[PDB]
């Protein structure tokens, strides 16, 4: 049994990219402003 | 009689290879994307 077990493991498992990261909260895709309006 | 019971037995299977395992469930052809769209 101890080789078929490993066999269901390994079978189970195929293509899942583990990839740490998830996204990024900071978002940035154009910069503050800080400037005036007048009449 | 002992005798031909064993070879009646032993000719009827040949060639049957077990192959203790049938096949996965879990396929991953192409992993998940988890994006979106905007226009």
């Amino acid at each position: 049994a101890r080789e078929a077990i490993a066999q269901m493991k390994a079978a189970a498992l195929a293509g899942i990219n583990s990839r740490l990261f998830g996204l990024d909260g900071n978002i940035s895709t154009n910069s503050e402003n800080t400037e005036r309006h007048t009449a």
